RNA sequence: UGUAUAUA
């Protein structure tokens, strides 16, 4: 039953800071009702406080849901402000986190739809984006993944802008995950080359294979495949080349690729070469494993091209050893 | 020997 108002400027230590989360700890079915009438002033700048955010991230587990719509629109107009800030994102996602109905969500899928593109670039704003994905329901959420789908290249190309994507196909439909798919697949010549969407070809790729429910793998594979030497010398390329490999269902057909085309040149070029180098010691490693016969055909092919200065290499020391097994 | 993300 204790007491002292002054709360607000309280709110510039860590402490004194860290008191009022101190306070709601033990607390405060009642007393998250007075700190509110208070700092629901202060909010915005509370977020985006460097031991404000903390106060407010705790203060919307313990308040009301009238009194959570009341923040969401006072903090609703600066969202953007909000969710390139350091602290803002970590309260803005908490907030996300809290929201237990259809109009907290209607109110932030509004105020951050214009933004979607701009705010998946941002250091800071992509891990709001994210989190909509993760919290809101699909219908909900639905306007990320149309801001995206238009500006599918640049924000699957971009440090940040990627992982946003990814995240999708981690919560998002079998209707939305496809349509977005049918827009990656056509540039995945350059997505697989890219430093970035080359993360995203994985992912595809990996995401299937955990349903074991395989659609794109096999169209990615079809399109991809042709150029499989030229792509596993690549830098980038030569990982996505690297997860067909790995990838049960596909392997053979990528090994045979290599094979088939690959001439015995293909394989002396995957030999030498700093990112070929490792293509050929997963083909080797695979095949072992994956089929008796094809590491065989594979394994003579190697054989006889470690001669002279390239046993002697970090490389062909290690191929060497895949050799015998 | 070869690729990407955030608070006291």
């Amino acid at each position: 039953d204790q007491y002292i108002g002054s709360i607000h400027s309280l709110c510039k230590d860590q402490h004194g800071c860290r008191f009022l989360q101190k306070q709601l700890d033990i607390l405060g079915s009642k007393a998250a009702d007075a700190i509110f009438e208070e700092t629901k002033d202060y909010t915005v700048e509370l977020m985006t406080d460097s031991f404000g955010n903390y106060l407010i991230q705790k203060l919307l587990e313990e308040v009301t849901t009238e009194q959570r719509i009341v923040l969401t629109k006072i903090s609703s107009p600066h969202f953007v402000e909000i969710s390139l800030n350091p602290h803002g994102c970590r309260a803005l996602q908490k907030l996300i986190e809290c929201i237990k109905t259809d109009e907290e969500a209607q109110i932030v899928v509004d105020s951050l739809r214009p933004y979607t593109v701009q705010l998946s670039k941002d250091l800071n704003g992509n891990h709001v984006i994210q989190k909509c994905l993760q919290r809101l329901k699909p219908e909900n959420f639905q306007f990320i993944f149309d801001a995206i789908s238009d500006s599918c290249i640049d924000i699957a190309t971009h440090r940040h802008g990627c992982r946003v994507l990814q995240r999708c196909l981690d919560h998002g439909t079998t209707e939305q995950c496809d349509n977005l798919c049918d827009k990656l697949l056509a540039l995945v010549d350059k997505l697989t080359l890219d430093p970035f969407g080359n993360y995203v070809v994985q992912y595809i790729i990996t995401k299937e294979a955990e349903k074991n429910k395989y659609d794109y793998t096999h169209k990615i594979v079809h399109l991809l495949k042709p150029r499989a030497i030229e792509l596993s010398i690549h830098k980038f390329g030569s990982n996505v080349i690297e997860k067909i490999l790995k990838t049960a269902i596909v392997s053979e057909p990528m090994i045979l690729e290599i094979l088939n085309n690959g001439g015995e040149t293909g394989i002396q070029s995957l030999l030498n070469d700093s990112y070929g180098n490792y293509v050929l010691q997963t083909a080797l490693d695979i095949s072992h494993k994956q089929n008796d016969y094809l590491y065989k055909r594979l394994s003579e092919i190697v054989a006889p091209l470690l001669v002279g200065p390239i046993r002697n290499t970090p490389h062909g020391k290690r191929i060497i050893g895949m050799l015998h097994l």
